[PDB]
RNA sequence: CUUGUUGUAUAUAUUCUUUUAUAGGUAUUAAACAACGGAGAUGAGGUG
């Protein structure tokens, strides 16, 4: 259906900087009084003051004060109950006749329905009610006591709701029988929700009032929508304008109609639009009316909007593949054995092993995980242990990732020198993604440590001499995001991340086109999500050392808090720096500690930097134009049975139920499943099984009706994690755990 | 108009940047292969 194409201005154009910079402005204030009055003007007032001053009872006006939206908050006109044009008209005309918008002409004297009512305050509309429509609200985890308030069991009962997707009795029920049914875990987490069920349903309708009232509170401190400072477009509905060809020449001409004048604005062609392309010919057939203005480093674009048909194929089942996306070691882990079949691959734990340089640093466990490796089809091989090496200087790891980096740069250049630019441009993104992932590290922990000093130079320190009521005030009113500095930081880590985007596309196209060159119809991916990463345990802080864990004053000897405190005190990751006491008053992070601290937050930032759960996205939009096709098996199960027989452990408790075991239960230490295999390749051939299996493939994979752009031709069933634990327990997937 | 954006050089000069240092900034210098539905500048942790 719908699809945009941008082009450059070449030379003459009347949109100048100033243009888009009054668009901007009217912009930002209109949807400053929207952000600022979301919640506490009511509809009923502006519906009879356009009583007062139109006396008009058309049905934008009666609606107002109907009785299902008289007293409702104005952001329900951003909802999806709320009718869409009868908002609009509503709230313009309210902004109009008060002249909220400071609206006073532009430059360019384009009618005043083009540019106001149909632009600026269309943009805000669309872009209000799209966040409001999908709020998303943020609340931590404050532990939960039989001895609490009801709003401070009721922010945890709204917390879990946010987490997990509980705003159903059923949804609730489905999960305390999940949990209770392996292992039989700690019974601490399943009493809270216990006690939430004791005040979620108690309560329903309040909490669901509230999640949306405090989802529009942490929307009016984000700053709603203000257009970012860097950002700088401009978009515009405009009836009668016409795009030609520019003669004897590979681009277009814009004819468009500005205060009854008829401009030509020149451009330079796409290679998108190239002649002769069907897209071309679609875009001149059938283009939009909306045209976006953008300054993109100090130059000018144009935007349009076509419509064409797409002709996605649909799923073959015959050639399946699952990729297990596992961040440990290789990145994308294949059910594939690598008899060296695929065309254009080139196996780079196999190049690694051949050399003597990297197998001699290497112990006896590791040889055998890398030969293990070595055997499968594997691609991008991150080594988050190793790439950490490059910060830590005193790293155990170091002249390991030395002698990787020296290897898989030399590789590089042999490529480039035999002319092979498939496997030559994977290599180089390869190697630019882990320098640049190193990159992101260092300018996301300059970040940091520029935020803590902005908020100690500012007066935000948790030791604070002001008001609560101030502080939060002052946190929206002068952020460390709005800074100078910060923006500088933002910046290059906003060209970092573009690197890190285009390396990753690289190589996940490279990964695409090697499996559909050889006829791989299915590729099943996982409907991975950021809550399926295992984040490795920080440190706990120096706030939270004294603090919560009670250390503020008590002596070496005296240690009541926990055992795993305990052993942090082990080891050298903490300074404990005595008073006159003897007792710990004055607490420290030890290079050994802070190194600890960095080494897990180089981990755990690699899921949203690297795109963890949108590696499928990817993958999908692929085969919008390609041949493969994406199936996406649910995102449990398929990391905890044997791939040589289908079954999941489960043990018999005494009680007499058959449950599941631990997910560590299966996992020895080493990356090698209880079956003898590698984690990963034991992953990603249970996820092929699932499309393989036609039985399994009906049970968990609900097709979706035709072929649409951005959705898998296979997708996940939406039964809860109870219902596919049952289903496979109903047709046998079972094996008994002899513990 | 060999035509737009992004990715991809471990390129020459560099009394530039440790806030991109196996990389960038400024001068250049060189190349084809790709993708493109506008896009993506929202939080770093502890006992669960
Ligand atoms: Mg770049
Ligand atoms: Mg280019």
């Amino acid at each position: 259906m719908k699809k945009s194409i941008k082009f450059k201005v070449k030379g003459n154009c009347p949109i100048t900087k100033d243009v888009i910079n009054e668009y901007k402005e009217y912009y930002n204030k209109c949807s400053d009084w929207i952000k600022n009055n979301l919640t506490s003007i009511t509809i009923g007032e502006m519906a009879k003051f356009l009583q007062e001053t139109l006396g008009k009872d058309v049905a934008y006006i009666s609606m107002g004060l109907s009785d299902e939206w008289k007293d409702k908050p104005l952001y329900h006109l951003f909802t999806k109950k709320y009718h869409t044009n009868n908002a609009d008209n509503l709230l313009y005309y309210y902004i109009k006749e008060k002249n909220l918008d400071g609206y006073k002409g532009n430059t360019l004297n384009i009618g005043n329905t083009f540019f106001r009512q149909f632009g600026y305050f269309k943009l805000v509309v669309s872009n209000y009610r799209t966040k409001i429509r999908t709020l998303n609200c943020e609340i931590k985890r404050k532990k939960i006591d039989a001895d609490s308030t009801s709003e401070d069991i009721e922010m945890q009962t709204m917390y879990e709701i946010i987490k997990h997707n509980l705003n159903k009795k059923t949804d609730w029920d489905e999960f305390i029988s999940y949990i209770e049914n392996v292992e039989n875990p700690n019974i601490d987490n399943i009493n809270r929700y216990k006690l939430l069920r004791k005040c979620f349903c108690e309560n329903e309708n309040m909490i669901k009032n509230k999640l949306e009232l405090l989802s529009i509170e942490q929307l009016k401190n984000f700053g709603g929508c203000i257009m970012k400072q860097h950002i700088n477009s401009m978009t515009l509905i405009i009836q009668h304008f016409k795009i030609e060809e520019k003669e004897n020449s590979l681009g277009f001409i814009l004819n468009l109609p500005l205060n009854k004048k008829q401009y030509q604005i020149e451009l330079w062609g796409n290679r998108q639009v190239n002649k002769g392309t069907k897209e071309r010919d679609a875009f001149l057939n059938t283009y939009g009316e909306n045209i976006v203005f953008i300054i993109n480093n100090d130059e000018l674009y144009v935007v349009f909007s076509y419509e064409y048909e797409l002709e996605k194929e649909e799923a073959n089942f015959v050639k399946t593949v699952g990729l297990a996306v596992n961040f440990k070691h290789a990145f994308f882990v294949t059910s594939e054995k690598d008899n060296c079949h695929l065309d254009g691959y080139i196996n780079l734990y196999k190049y690694l092993l051949e050399h003597d340089e990297f197998t001699n640093l290497l112990t006896n466990d590791e040889k055998k995980d890398y030969e293990e490796l070595s055997k499968v089809v594997t691609f991008c091989p991150f080594e988050n242990q190793l790439l950490f090496a490059r910060y830590n200087k005193m790293s155990k790891f170091c002249k390991k990732e030395q002698v990787l980096s020296k290897l898989l740069y030399a590789l590089q250049k042999q490529l480039k020198d035999e002319n092979r630019t498939k496997e030559y441009i994977y290599v180089s993104c390869v190697n630019k993604l882990r320098a640049k992932y190193v990159s992101y590290f260092i300018l996301k922990e300059k970040y940091y440590e520029k935020q803590k000093e902005y908020d100690i130079e500012m007066g935000f320190v948790d030791d604070s001499t002001e008001s609560k009521e101030s502080m939060d005030k002052r946190r929206t009113e002068f952020p460390f995001r709005n800074t100078p500095v910060a923006n500088e930081l933002l910046s290059k880590l906003n060209n970092v991340q573009q690197d890190i985007n285009g390396c990753l596309k690289n190589i996940i196209n490279y990964i695409y086109k090697i499996f559909e060159q050889n006829g791989y119809k299915i590729v099943a991916l996982e409907n991975l999500e950021n809550s399926n990463f295992e984040k490795k345990q920080v440190l706990p802080t120096i706030k939270s050392l004294l603090k919560y864990h009670k250390l503020e004053n008590q002596n070496v000897n005296d240690i009541k808090a926990s055992d795993k405190v305990k052993e942090y005190i082990e080891n050298g990751y903490y300074e404990l720096i005595t008073n006159e006491n003897n007792e710990i008053v004055d607490a420290k992070y030890t290079e050994k500690g802070a190194m600890k601290v960095k080494n897990a937050n180089f981990f755990n930032l690699m899921m949203k930097s690297l795109h963890f759960a949108s590696v499928k996205d990817e993958f999908v939009l692929l085969s919008n134009n390609g041949k493969t096709q994406i199936a996406l098996v649910p995102s449990e199960f398929t990391s905890q049975m044997d791939s040589t027989d289908h079954c999941l452990y489960m043990k018999k408790n005494d009680k007499g139920k058959l449950v599941k075991a631990d997910k560590k239960e299966v996992r020895t230490k080493q990356e090698k499943h209880i079956n003898g295999l590698n984690a990963d390749f034991n992953a990603a051939n249970n996820i092929k099984y699932i499309v393989e299996n036609e039985v399994w493939r009906e049970i968990f994979c609900t097709r979706p009706k035709k072929a649409e752009y951005n959705v898998p031709s296979l997708d996940t069933t939406k039964k809860g994690p109870s219902a596919i634990l049952h289903m496979l327990k109903k047709i046998e997937a079972i094996k008994i755990l002899e513990t």
